[PDB]
């Protein structure tokens, strides 16, 4: 079973990437199983609702009495040193919530990071039957 881990916020990043104390050590981590629109994007740059993902994210972050990660059943970091995980504010998870508000589209998977897909999913589809941001 996956279980949830006390963190602490250092600083909000990007839409996908906040930065946190976990373990007494400074770390990056990516949110687990979504592509939210880039305001640091290596190439090209910021996307349309990249600022607004990247507030949301913020905000929701910063707002927070507790953050805990969730580390899935795979690897727990990528290439680039960045922890994998789901991360929650004060119980909801963040990476859920970008869904549902279709500023954040559900990652190809295929590897074993992949407990909450079917949750994720149904949010998705969710938002876009809405008509939310992106899925305007």
């Amino acid at each position: 079973k996956l279980h949830k881990e006390p963190a602490t916020l250092i600083k909000a990043i990007d839409g996908d990437t906040v930065k946190l104390m976990y373990k007494g050590q400074p770390m990056t981590f990516r949110l687990l199983l979504v592509d939210t629109p880039e305001t640091k994007h290596p190439k090209k740059g910021v996307e349309k609702y990249g600022p607004e993902a990247s507030a949301f994210t913020k905000k929701m972050v910063e707002n927070a009495k507790k953050i805990e990660v969730e580390f899935d059943k795979g690897q727990r970091t990528d290439k680039y040193g960045r922890g994998l995980a789901y991360i929650y504010a004060d119980g909801k998870m963040v990476n859920e919530a970008l869904v549902r508000q279709g500023l954040a589209k559900v990652a190809y998977v295929y590897d074993p990071n992949n407990t909450h897909e079917q949750h994720l999913r149904k949010s998705e589809a969710q938002a876009k039957k809405e008509k939310l941001n992106i899925w305007s």
